[PDB]
């Protein structure tokens, strides 16, 4: 069960069961421990008031692939099929399911969420008899009781050539803000004159079908493919007309062409990868954190991910910083285009920001805490992280500072690195108040550490001020524009204080309390205002203890690991980069959760934090003030033989560690 | 666990629950494994499209009692609470659960749907601590997913003796076809000046509650009672204000006259009982029985039971035949009041009886397949009983002159069963077919034994049809009106035809295949077409074995029972009653599937049918064609001493019967 591209599970437990995710930065597809099923699909972009916090959130979409396969009349079912296992191979987001029935055949079944075709999916069915036997197979596509007003259609298109059976709804979420289309097709290899008769079934509200059936004599292998597509209003002015264009265009492209080109661009993915040698659970274990963010991002979009990408509705699929200083680094180093999707996101939220910063009393953009469709504010109204957790403004700043640091784009500096740093800028300038000594506080703020609430001069929040008035300095200068030089003049002047212990003081109430997450240590990595080895431990030693077991999420663990790798301890760095998410693990595909013992995966954000670990920790490898890629003193855990990084920064270079 | 009247189950185990339900006619609630949860509430009489067969449905409803218990800050859960029971008391229809968490306090809480308000739950909670505590309760009004466009409301009714604080909802079904509202609200004892504050969160799009804090001293016991009202637009013109309005009155009357009324209503339904000596497994099941049929129907109402009463969506709600054949005759005997409401949700529904008859190129009446709400034809188009199982016809007219027979109300005769008898009467005039031979055929039908389809001379059908004609006369001729001569010389004629050993052919096309359920055997019981005791015994030695295991509904081995009951072989009734329901049953409360091995309770058509089995057959009641209850020769199984049945006919007549 430890092979390093795929994730293995036999005879699923539905009891104890945590579906895997195919996805391709568009549509998520989690995995049913039941043959043939999917448990849940996801459409990035599309939110509506449903359910959790009263505030926009992804909705449940149609499970486009749910399938019923029946042997001379006997449906399969988890109970009367045997040897059944389920593979997940990360090389190109296939998920499989095989199964014997009974004495008659062997099934197969491969899907995928197209790589190229961010509305496409595919299902491969191979059935391989023992004995003469005949399938009845049925595609349902039942509406989700999240969508409403649905409409059942099918009809032929049909020309001298094919006979391409399409299968659509169209719906609409909770308030009607989003019509959604669906449209399946069958492929088959046989052709117009020998396909099987396709029939359609309208006998529920919320649900019809498409089935057929075919004898097989015994000894052959029968394949055939579902191919659907699945769009919303969010998408395209006609989601209905577009699904079923899409179907038919990828029916007439076949399966062959689908999956060549699906390959070809997993395959451009994989060029940038991390090689453990002397450690088969770190290898996959690593691998699984690429592919999931490789999933669940995608290039040459305005799409970032949500905490838990597309695996589900966690955190109502609203954006955090989760990306900006968790997801976004480490996808910067491995694939800019990927970091570059993901600043574009807030960049065309811009103006949003601008109104956030103006409702309440700011100058320039404030970045939401929680941000969906329009980029205002989505927190829900119970939660005072909303109005009051403000280091967002400078995580977007730092992003975007450190995407042209990367890339060297100053056409992009100019056209949207620029107007982020300067109305973030702007917000800070108009957050601070100046005391009676000359210094300039931020108060009243909820802390990096969210149990800190309504607090003043959060450490975290400090720095992001700071590093965000530098940058958007650092800016002006290479753009020829003139920065107020207040920027300067604050940012040197914001108070980060220590206690009479000599530790970073986390905010201004603060003595010996329990901390949610990672704060000060931030300042250490990634803001690097803490260069000095010495406060960095005195930090570290303190605050890791301050962290409960319960209720705190994967955001503390890896820059634990990743401050003792930059200070050459490896038995102190291998212990934290395993306590990040060894114990957050759900069966049985290792899925990471939110929190230790959890059971809402999958959490990303935490994946995110652990590859920095790796990259910038055990790798040693660091964004650069000055511009680029380099390579600071690192160690690797005692058990690794040697780590291999490929295609890193712009220049696609390879990094060996060895002891 | 063999009380004989309470059902119990010690832990109930989530993995293989299959809950109980409470109902007063109008609303049921089914229970949940879990602590202060109910699975599902339905109420009666209200109908959208949704989910199953594209038509009329009842609609999942508000969970009105959810409740989340806390001590301490600490939310009741499975692994904090030990000697969890739950307990139905049948004599009440209150469902109990009953846990001490950990060491601390004892929890008691009954629910109710209170039998004298059609539209009013109640649920008493009683927490006894052996320490000084703080309990935090919450009320969640969750909107299912089965509803939309909900609005959450809460707000204070007061005067100077009161605070009744409201939580209320208000949504709609499906297409909009109905609007729901529910209000809940606490009753405290200590009074306006010492109860709780009561707090009120709205915190998702899905759900709000309303919750309390209450310190309880050791070894004092707390009680506090929550009152909810669901009622539609079904029900009452405004069912917002209306909902609000009886929740106000019920915290008015206030928890003792409400449970006084509730258990008067319980006291006077049980004045009709069945008593078993010496099988205490018989004893329970055959009051779960009664208990059932009492909590799923409401004297002095036009409502009429589902297969599946209102224990969830079984049949979607819908009235069929079930009622008049099967939960109809032990109704009548028992409690005509009971069958009053059966019949006359068939009265109100007559016009559209004439409709449908009139779109199918008849005269008179032809009721439904299946009804709901307007009396139009709701059986799913996919299934062939809609258009063709006729019999529903003749079984209308059957109950409706049997209700005469039993009550002799000359003056319902006149204003409600001669309507019903003439127009149905009419109907079969138009649907026979005179042949050559001078006799009468009813061709192209889909029989009692639904896996015959599409043909002729249905034995049950016919017989149906020729009772129909026979009561439509005998009715005029009570009523001193001229009845047509041709509904007699019809009657006289319609075939019904033995095969060559003697056996009656259940149609012409019939051989030896395998029959759903009875048919030709319902000829003899309830029909009395045969009374031939040689012909009753070669029909059940022919057909007996002609029903399979499975997939075959409980709707035939009650009347086997009843048939060698009349026939005082003791062997074969017990054997038949036992195999009617008990390889049927579901844990961990007994309660009945529809087929053997099945897993949709309660087919309350199943314990009608085993209520015939006990009442006419082992107790060998009959509904005297002349009129009244007379008793023919009956047996008991071996190890019965004795059979008691009270409340029997207009004279509420004991019965006693030995060995």
């Amino acid at each position: 069960h430890q092979d390093p591209w795929k994730l293995s599970a036999d005879k699923p437990d539905s009891n104890n069961y945590y579906g895997e995710t195919v996805a391709n930065g568009m549509i998520g597809i989690i995995s049913s421990p039941e043959p043939l099923k999917v448990k849940e699909v996801v459409l990035a972009g599309t939110y509506d008031i449903y359910k959790r916090g009263r505030v926009s959130s992804f909705i449940p979409n149609y499970n486009l692939l749910n399938m019923k396969l029946a042997f001379n009349g006997e449906s399969v079912q988890t109970y009367n099929i045997n040897n059944y296992k389920q593979e997940l191979d990360m090389r190109n987001g296939a998920f499989t399911g095989s199964f014997q029935f009974k004495d008659l055949a062997t099934v197969t079944y491969s899907y995928y969420a197209l790589r190229h075709l961010p509305h496409c999916i595919m299902m491969v069915v191979n059935i391989n008899t023992q004995k003469d036997t005949e399938i009845n197979v049925e595609n349902l596509l039942e509406t989700p009781s999240s969508l409403n007003n649905q409409q059942n259609y099918f009809q032929n298109i049909t020309n001298t050539h094919v006979n391409i059976p399409l299968l659509t709804s169209v719906a609409f979420t909770p308030t009607g803000r989003s019509k959604i289309a669906v449209s399946n097709t069958f492929l088959f290899d046989e052709g117009k004159k020998l396909q099987p008769e396709i029939l359609h079934r309208m006998n529920d509200a919320d649900m019809h079908a498409m089935s057929f059936d075919k004898k097989i004599k015994a000894g052959k292998t029968y394949s055939f493919a579902l191919i659907g597509s699945l769009i919303s209003s969010d998408h395209i002015n006609d989601p209905y007309n577009e699904a079923e264009r899409l179907t038919i265009y990828a029916a007439l492209e076949g399966k062959s062409r689908l999956l060549n080109r699906h390959m070809q661009e997993w395959n451009s993915l994989w060029q940038s990868d991390i090689q453990v040698e002397g450690d088969p659970q770190a290898q996959q274990d690593i691998r699984s954190m690429l592919y999931h963010l490789y999933s669940f991002t995608r290039k040459s979009t305005s799409l970032s991910p949500s905490p838990m990408g597309l695996s589900g509705l966690g955190y109502n699929g609203h954006v955090f910083w989760d990306t900006e200083i968790w997801m976004f680094p480490p996808m910067l180093l491995l694939h800019p285009e990927i970091a570059k999707s993901m600043i574009e996101y807030r960049y065309q939220r811009l103006d949003a920001a601008r109104k956030k910063a103006a409702i309440y009393g700011y100058d320039g953009a404030m970045f939401p805490w929680e941000s969906a469709d329009s980029g205002a504010e989505e927190t829900p109204v119970n939660a005072l992280t909303g109005a009051f957790e403000h280091h967002v403004t400078g995580d977007v700043a730092i992003a975007a500072w450190q995407y042209y640091l990367v890339t060297g784009d100053k056409e992009w500096l100019k056209e949207k690195g620029w107007p982020i740093l300067k109305a973030t800028a702007e917000f800070w300038a108009s957050r601070v108040e100046k005391n009676d000594k000359g210094e300039y506080e931020i108060k009243n703020v909820v802390a990096a550490d969210e149990w800190a609430e309504n607090i003043d001069n959060n450490a975290y929040t400090n720095g992001t001020a700071i590093r965000n008035l530098q940058y958007a300095s650092k800016c002006a200068t290479v753009l020829g524009v003139i920065a107020p030089k207040e920027w300067t003049l604050i940012a040197d002047k914001i108070l980060i204080s220590k206690m009479s212990n000599g530790v970073t003081r986390e905010h201004d109430s603060y003595t010996d309390q329990n901390i949610k997450q990672a704060d000060a240590n931030l300042l250490a990595y990634p803001l690097k205002l803490i260069t000095d080895k010495e406060q960095i431990e005195r930090d570290l030693k303190y605050y890791q203890t301050k962290i409960p077991q319960s209720d705190t999420p994967a955001m503390t663990q890896a820059i634990f690991s990743l401050l003792y790798s930059r200070l050459e301890d490896s038995d102190q760095a291998y212990h934290w980069f395993k306590d990040a998410y060894q114990p957050n693990l759900n069966p049985p595909f290792r899925v990471i959760s939110e929190c230790k013992g959890g059971t809402n995966p999958y959490f990303s954000t935490g994946a995110g934090g652990v590859l920095q670990a790796v990259i910038m920790g055990f790798g040693g490898l660091d964004i650069d003030a000055a511009g680029g890629i380099k390579q600071v003193k690192s160690v690797l855990p005692k058990n690794w033989k040697k780590l291999t990084i490929t295609g890193i920064g712009i220049e696609k270079k390879t990094f060996v560690l060895t002891h």
